């Protein structure tokens, strides 16, 4: 099996069924004690708790799933009704995340689904009826960052409010990505330093909040 695969089986027999906080604690002690993986992790994901409860976004929108560790993490403070839509290019990794957020009990609030984000964001309006997004967070290769902003905004998804928050701005690093941001006059942002998930290494998350018109 992959690792990928060994978590989940992991979460399924540590964790209790429809208890999203048990599933990122198995899947943290997992990682702490058994293999390493790239979930945002629990430093962070402390700070992403605090974001998410600020802002109470109806609708978010994530960029690379994985094994549904952020979405779990996401999904569990959204209001009644709140809805999170997830985007994985990798089949395995969207099966998988669809099987942890089945486990976690939290199916009813997350979409994921398999295809690249270049490719599904601009069938959002039309496919999917969103008008606007609350929230983005950014999580996928991180190359793929700074034009993905781009078409968000040229799709017409973003608002005035929209908040972007960015994964990684330090390890493995978004260069294009922060620099833009941090020099645009349509960003206000904020930096949360952190650590690297289950390790001892910097890294942080970036919030950018939409001004343009
Ligand atoms: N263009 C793209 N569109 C959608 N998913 C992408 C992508 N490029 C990479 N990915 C996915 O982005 C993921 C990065 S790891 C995501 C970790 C997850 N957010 C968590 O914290 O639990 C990988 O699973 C990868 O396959
Ligand atoms: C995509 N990705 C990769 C890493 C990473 C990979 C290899 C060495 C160090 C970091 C950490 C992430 O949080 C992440 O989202
Ligand atoms: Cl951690
Ligand atoms: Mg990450």
């Amino acid at each position: 099996d992959t690792k990928e695969q060994r978590i989940l089986r992991y979460v399924q027999q540590n964790a209790k069924p429809g208890d999203p906080q048990s599933v990122l604690e198995a899947i943290d002690t997992y990682c702490t004690q058994k293999e390493w993986a790239m979930n945002v992790g629990d430093a962070k994901g402390q700070i992403m708790d605090a974001v998410i409860r600020e802002y109470s976004p109806s609708l978010v929108l994530e960029l690379g799933a994985y094994c549904g560790y952020s979405a779990v993490r996401m999904a569990r403070l959204l209001q009644p009704g709140a809805r999170l839509l997830t985007m994985e290019i990798n089949p395995d990794c969207a099966a998988i995340t669809q099987q942890m957020l089945n486990f976690a009990g939290l199916q009813d609030k997350v979409t994921i689904l398999n295809g690249a984000s270049q490719d599904l964001i601009p069938q959002l309006k039309k496919k999917y009826d969103v008008d606007t997004l609350d929230m983005v967070f950014l999580d996928h290769w991180k190359d793929r960052y700074l034009p993905d902003t781009l078409l968000l905004e040229k799709c017409g998804l973003l608002r005035k409010g929209t908040v972007l928050l960015a994964d990684n701005v330090i390890v493995p690093g978004t260069p294009d990505f922060l620099a833009y941001v941090r020099g645009s006059s349509s960003f206000e942002c904020t930096h949360y330093s952190s650590y690297l998930e289950y390790m001892k290494v910097v890294d942080g998350l970036e919030k950018a909040i939409y001004q343009g018109p």
